[PDB]
């Protein structure tokens, strides 16, 4: 739900496209 280092969510196998914030 933001842009810092941890991902928070993944897509179905491929990358996230979010990180802690």
């Amino acid at each position: 739900g933001g842009a810092g280092h941890v991902p928070e969510y993944f897509v179905r196998g491929d990358t996230p496209i979010s990180f802690y914030g």
